[PDB]
C-alpha cells in the first residue's frame, strides 16, 4: 500500500514482494447447497465447487500457513468510487470499507481465524491488511477457530507441532491432489509449478519437499503418527491451506464440480475449458502436464472431460507413431470413439483409462495386432484394443516375397507383419554397401527395415544359395537370448543371416543388424 507504512511492517522494497494469505471459512453455499471450506476475504467468500461468490456467514475460519511478508488484499470501495478516489485518508477508507473494526491501543483492527489484521493502505484500488498478531499451532499454521474446532485442531497439532513434519506415502507413490498441492505450496508462480510437476516420482517428490520445507518424506506404506498420504482426500481442508498462487490454482481445479448431466463428452470438454480458463491462464497447461507426464490419479469430471474430449486426435497420433504411417484406412477406430464420446458420462472414466493406456501402456505388435504386456489391463481398455485390432485385421493381406508368402498390413504403406514388429521392404543396391558382394547373384537382394537386434558378423564372405522358403512365427530371442552372431547368405534376393547348425535363418536390416522375421529352407 503506501510505501512508508508497508516498509514499517516488512523489509519490502515493492508492494509486489508482499504475499497474499489464504483465508477460508466453513460455510454452506446458497447456489450449490454444499458445506465446504470456501476461500474468502473479510466479507466475500467463493465456493470452490459452484465457483459462486457468497457473503461470509459465522463459521469456523482459518488463515492457513502464514507466508513471509503476509498481506490480505481486498477491493477498496473508497478508491473505486469516483468522488473519493485513489487519494483518500486512512479514516475515509474505514468508513466505506464496510468492514467492522475493533479499536485497540494501536488502532482499528479486524480478527480472522486467530490473526488480528490492520489496514496499511490502498494500492491499485486494492486495500492491503497485515496480520499484526498471528497464532501458531506449528509449522506456521494459524489453526482453526470455531465451535467444534478441537477435533480437527488436534489432528493438525500432531502433524504440525513437530520440528519436521513427516510426509508419509502410504501405498504406492502417485500424483494425486494432496501431493500436487504440497508441491504447489513451494512455487512462486503457476508457470514455475508446471515445470516442476512434470515427470514426478517418489524421489523427486522427496527431494523437492525436503529441500524447500521442514519436512521429512517417508514411503513407509504402514501409516505413522504424522501426515499420511493415501488416496481421495480433498485439498479443501485446513491442512492444505497453503497461501501460494499455484496452490490456489491447484485447489480450485481439483475442487470444481461440473454436473455431467445428459451432455456429451465434447460438450463437457467445452464446458471444462471455460471453467478452467477462468481459474487461470496456465490451468490447461497445468492439467496437461499432470495427466500426460505424471500419471495423475483423479475422479474430477472437469479434468477428465478436458483431456478425454478430442481423443480421436490423440488416438490417431498414438497410432501413427507406432505404425509409422498415415492411419486413415483405420477409420473404424475413430467412429467408435466418436460414438462412445457422444454417450457422455457413461464413457467418461473409460475414456480416462484408455487415455492412460495410450500414454503409459506396454505392448508389442505381433502378426499385425497389438498385444499388451499386462493382465491388469482394465475391461474398458481390452474392449478398445479389440476395436483397434479388428480395424487392423481389415488392413491385413498377403505379400509374397520371392520364395514365400508373408503377412501384410496395407496402411497407406504396405508393411510386413509375419512376426513381432512391422517391417518395410527397403532395398539398397549392392553398389557402395559396406560388405563386399560377389555380384554372382542378381542385385535383387532385399532388406527389411524395422526393429533390429544387435548382431555380430563372424565372416563377411557372402554365400548365395537357393531353394524354397518357409515363413516362421518363432521369435529370434527365443532361439538367441545372447546377441546373434552370423555370416550373411542371400536366398532368391534378400539377405538372411545364418548360423549353420541352427536350421533357422533371420532377415537383415540396413546397417546389417538382424530382424524378428525368421525363415527356414524347404525340407529342413
Ligand atoms: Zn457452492
Ligand atoms: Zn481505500
Amino acid at each position: 500500500g503506501f510505501m512508508g507504512r508497508i516498509r514499517s511492517v516488512y523489509p519490502v522494497a515493492s508492494p509486489q514482494e508482499c504475499n497474499n494469505m489464504h483465508l477460508s471459512t466453513l460455510m454452506k453455499c446458497n447456489h450449490c447447497d454444499e458445506v465446504s471450506w470456501q476461500t474468502c476475504d473479510f466479507l466475500k467468500a467463493t465456493c470452490e465447487h459452484c465457483g459462486t461468490e457468497n457473503l461470509v456467514i459465522e463459521g469456523p475460519t482459518t488463515c492457513g500457513y502464514l507466508p513471509t511478508n503476509a498481506v490480505v488484499k481486498m477491493p477498496c470501495p473508497a478508491c473505486q468510487d469516483p468522488e473519493i478516489g485513489p487519494e483518500h485518508s486512512v479514516a475515509d477508507y474505514h468508513n466505506h470499507s464496510n468492514i467492522e473494526t475493533r479499536l485497540r491501543k494501536g488502532g482499528r483492527t479486524r480478527c480472522f481465524g486467530g490473526c488480528v489484521f490492520a489496514y496499511v493502505g490502498c494500492y491499485n484500488k486494492r486495500a492491503y491488511w497485515v496480520p499484526r498478531a498471528s497464532a501458531d499451532i506449528g509449522s506456521g499454521h494459524t489453526g482453526i477457530t470455531g465451535d467444534n474446532v478441537e477435533t480437527l485442531n488436534e489432528d493438525l497439532l500432531e502433524i504440525l507441532s513437530r520440528e519436521r513434519v513427516n510426509i508419509n506415502i502410504v501405498g504406492d507413490f502417485h500424483l494425486n491432489e494432496e501431493v500436487a498441492i504440497i508441491l504447489a505450496s513451494f512455487s512462486a508462480s503457476t508457470s514455475a509449478f508446471i515445470d516442476t510437476i512434470k515427470s514426478l516420482d517418489y524421489k523427486s517428490f522427496k527431494t523437492i519437499v525436503e529441500s524447500c520445507g521442514n519436512y521429512k518424506v517417508t514411503k513407509g506404506k504402514p501409516v505413522k503418527g504424522a501426515w499420511n498420504i493415501g488416496q481421495q482426500r480433498s485439498v479443501l481442508t485446513p491442512l492444505c491451506g497453503f497461501p501460494s498462487q499455484a496452490a490456489g490454482v491447484i485447489r480450485s481445479i481439483f475442487a470444481r464440480t461440473l454436473d455431467a448431466a445428459n451432455h456429451s463428452i465434447p460438450d463437457l470438454q467445452r464446458a471444462a475449458v471455460t471453467i478452467l480458463d477462468g481459474i487461470s491462464e496456465q490451468s490447461l497447461r497445468l492439467v496437461d502436464a499432470m495427466v500426460y507426464t505424471s500419471d495423475l490419479l483423479t475422479n474430477s469430471v472437469i479434468i477428465m472431460a478436458y483431456v478425454t474430449g478430442g481423443l480421436v486426435q490423440q488416438t490417431s497420433q498414438w497410432l501413427s507413431n507406432l505404425l509409422g504411417t498415415t492411419v486413415e484406412k483405420l477409420r473404424p477406430i475413430f467412429e467408435w470413439i466418436e460414438a462412445k464420446l457422444s454417450a457422455g458420462v457413461e464413457f467418461l472414466k473409460d475414456a480416462w483409462e484408455i487415455l492412460k493406456f495410450l500414454i503409459t501402456g506396454v505392448f508389442d505388435i505381433v502378426k499385425g495386432q497389438i498385444q499388451v504386456a499386462s493382465d491388469n489391463i482394465k475391461d474398458c481398455v481390452k474392449c478398445f484394443i479389440d476395436v483397434v485390432n479388428k480395424a487392423l485385421e481389415m488392413c491385413i493381406d498377403q505379400v509374397t516375397i520371392a520364395g514365400a508368402k508373408l503377412r501384410s498390413l496395407n496402411l497407406g504403406e504396405v508393411f510386413i507383419a509375419q512376426s513381432k514388429g512391422l517391417y518395410r521392404q527397403c532395398i539398397r543396391g549392392k553398389e557402395q554397401l559396406q560388405l563386399l558382394m560377389p555380384l554372382k547373384a542378381p542385385k535383387e537382394v532385399t532388406f527389411l527395415e524395422g526393429d533390429s537386434h544387435d548382431t555380430v558378423l563372424t565372416s563377411e564372405e557372402v554365400v548365395l544359395k537357393n531353394g524354397e522358403l518357409e515363413a516362421l512365427e518363432t521369435p529370434v530371442d527365443s532361439f538367441t537370448n545372447g546377441a546373434i552372431v552370423g555370416t550373411p547368405v542371400c536366398v532368391n534376393g534378400l539377405m538372411l543371416l545364418e548360423i549353420k547348425d541352427k536350421e533357422q535363418y533371420c532377415a537383415l536390416s540396413p546397417g546389417l543388424l538382424a530382424t524378428n522375421n525368421v525363415f527356414r529352407l524347404k525340407g529342413g
